């Protein structure tokens, strides 16, 4: 069923009916126990380190660092002289990135390059002494995740078996990306269920009151 119907399942199985207070707690209980279901369940990191360590990979690539959350992640996975290369856009993400990284002990494995992915990485083979890629971690601005992958396809940074983990495909979505690969017969791919974390996006309600065209 889609989650709609499971909302609506879970408060005629569960709320008082004909109380109106009854069915928003029941619906609230319903999300807020997914919600728990998913952030101890560890869905989203269990399924980064589960690909990393299937794959082995000894030269990865990041797209996108907030707070280095995820560079400590997967670097701390990683055998000794891998690299993990990792491109943000913005310095101010950097500098926590690499005290997040320092902080963690994993340094060693860590290179942070300061700038715009479509820029630097047709400098990796020349400059960063990449041969191929093993694996590839997208999550970076969401309209630059399809140019950037055939970015990195025309550059020869791509070989067969290399993996692409890209992360918010749904929420806020990269469509045009998965219909990218998934239509084509260049990639293989893999759909993981999760749900967003904190750090990775913020939400707000507007209020707006009109004044008339006075
Ligand atoms: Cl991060
Ligand atoms: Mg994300
Ligand atoms: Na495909």
């Amino acid at each position: 069923d889609t989650k709609e119907q499971r909302i609506l399942n879970h408060v005629l199985q569960h709320a008082e009916p004909g109380n109106a207070q009854s069915v928003l707690e029941a619906i609230d209980t319903y999300c807020e126990q997914k919600e728990w279901a998913m952030n101890v369940g560890d869905k989203k990191g269990k399924i980064v380190d589960a690909v990393i360590q299937e794959h082995q990979p000894s030269v990865l690539l990041e797209l996108g660092a907030y707070c280095g959350y995820s560079a400590v992640r997967m670097a701390r996975l990683l055998s000794p002289g891998a690299r993990l290369i990792t491109i943000e856009i913005n310095p101010d993400c950097a500098a926590i990135t690499q005290r997040m990284v320092d902080f963690a002990g994993v340094k060693d494995k860590v290179t942070l390059v300061v700038g715009a992915s479509q820029d630097i990485i047709p400098q990796l083979k020349k400059k960063y002494d990449v041969d191929t890629l093993d694996m590839v971690f997208l999550d970076h601005w969401k309209d630059r995740y399809l140019p950037d992958t055939l970015l990195l396809e025309e550059c020869g940074l791509l070989r067969k078996g290399t993996v692409l983990l890209a992360d918010n495909v749904i929420c806020p979505g990269a469509p045009d990306f998965l219909a990218h690969v998934r239509g084509s017969s260049c990639f293989e791919c893999t759909h993981y269920q999760s749900f967003l974390e904190y750090r990775e996006v913020v939400d707000g309600l507007e209020k707006a009151i009109y004044k008339g065209p006075g």
